[PDB]
């Protein structure tokens, strides 16, 4: 319950989508409660009872493919257990019972799937990776057309607290002019809008339906770990597949 | 606490803002608790408690500047209590001390003020209205450059529960071709997001941070009241002004 995120979009029929919350969990602070990221200095033994916990309250059909994120633009086909490599940062299936999932703790989760309900998929989309195109690469693994593809802005750190240094807005300005709205003057820095970012790059391949973008994980400490706020933390995730 | 919202946006130092909930008031089923509105039913009495309530809780520095909604896009400059009319859908204000707001039950609040900090402005944004230009005209009664004033989209009817006819789509159509990317078919119908409505149409006037537009007012029921879910109902309110 508390535990559990349930995206509020025009989800088609055949499709089932779920977001974790640093509630419901086992571990202790600083990952108090349900972390499910094994990597960020937890008791390992905890994790993996957040999971059990997590998969069973999100109905998940089978364990997520958790890939090895590494902030850049690649995307896995989930085509079957043996992989050559989970080296990516989103995935995406065209299998009912495939779970694409995606972990997070301030950075972008973002979620896709198709109006008629044939193919889903997950995005990892922390700046670095969002700047580099990871939502347009994953667009593209798409068989059906952009309009046709919805998208659901997970929790993430918002506008109000997203403070980046001026590398960031450069990066982001290099590679599209219309950037310049998501940064707002702070001092020597900026605010940024990692959903607007968002929004602008899914409709530059054509996306026009996207959902979501509501939360602040900096700012609701009762409900997301953060990174930003707590550099040593837990993590979240975002999770979706055919059902 | 419960009983009111914080926006969550880079407000400058000298201006103040909240959004009201339908926790916290003395109201019964079906205006329980919360309840601000004098035209909905509900018992009077209940209705001046539930105000004095909130505007304690909020802090405003006098009693807001209740308009005759009429889901129109006029904009009403609060120079002084003798007005002509009140016949209104936004007010403006620049001077210390007065409240602006609209009351909602699922249509669009929008709150507005400069960077600055030395103009506000709150606007009721029903489809009817912000098709119409409400936001637009309200913009335009700022004194400051679009770019510097900011906007935070308050809790209203979203995307998954708006359920719209052809012809609030072709409205917007007739003044954009754009908003098309708003309305998702759904039957003979269609699922209208009034976020992306709004954001699309601040754009144009060049506002470029847009902040919230967090929030589902029919599928919250445990936290707001909704005119589409429930026929007979209380109402919420969004305020602000400058300290």
């Amino acid at each position: 319950m508390n535990a559990l995120i349930v995206p509020q979009w025009p989800l088609p029929k055949g499709v089932a989508a779920c977001s974790s919350t640093r509630i419901g969990g086992v571990s202790l602070s600083p990952y108090d409660s349900l972390n499910l990221g094994a990597h960020c200095g937890d008791n390992p033994e905890h994790v993996e009872e957040n999971r059990k916990r997590l998969f069973a309250a999100g109905n998940l059909p089978s364990k997520p493919v958790w890939l090895e994120q590494v902030h850049g633009k690649n995307v896995l086909r989930l085509t079957g257990e043996p992989y050559a490599s989970k080296r990516a940062d989103a995935s995406y299936s065209n299998t009912p019972g495939t779970v694409c999932a995606v972990m997070t703790a301030d950075c972008l989760p973002v979620l896709f799937c198709n109006r008629e309900g044939t193919e889903v998929a997950a995005a990892h989309a922390g700046w670095r990776g969002l700047c580099e195109g990871v939502l347009e690469e994953t667009v593209t693994c798409f068989a059906d057309k952009p309009e046709n593809i919805i998208a659901w802005l997970g929790p993430a750190i918002g506008p109000a607290a997203f403070e980046v240094g001026p590398e960031v807005r450069d990066a982001f300005l290099a590679k599209d002019a219309q950037a310049d709205s998501a940064f707002l003057p702070h001092g020597e820095k900026f605010l940024a809008d990692i959903y607007q970012l968002a929004r602008q790059r899914l409709a530059n391949t054509g996306v026009e339906h996207v959902y979501g973008g509501d939360r602040c994980t900096f700012s609701e400490s009762e409900t997301f770990f953060s990174y930003r706020r707590d550099k040593t933390t837990g993590r979240m995730a975002s999770f979706i597949w055919l059902i």
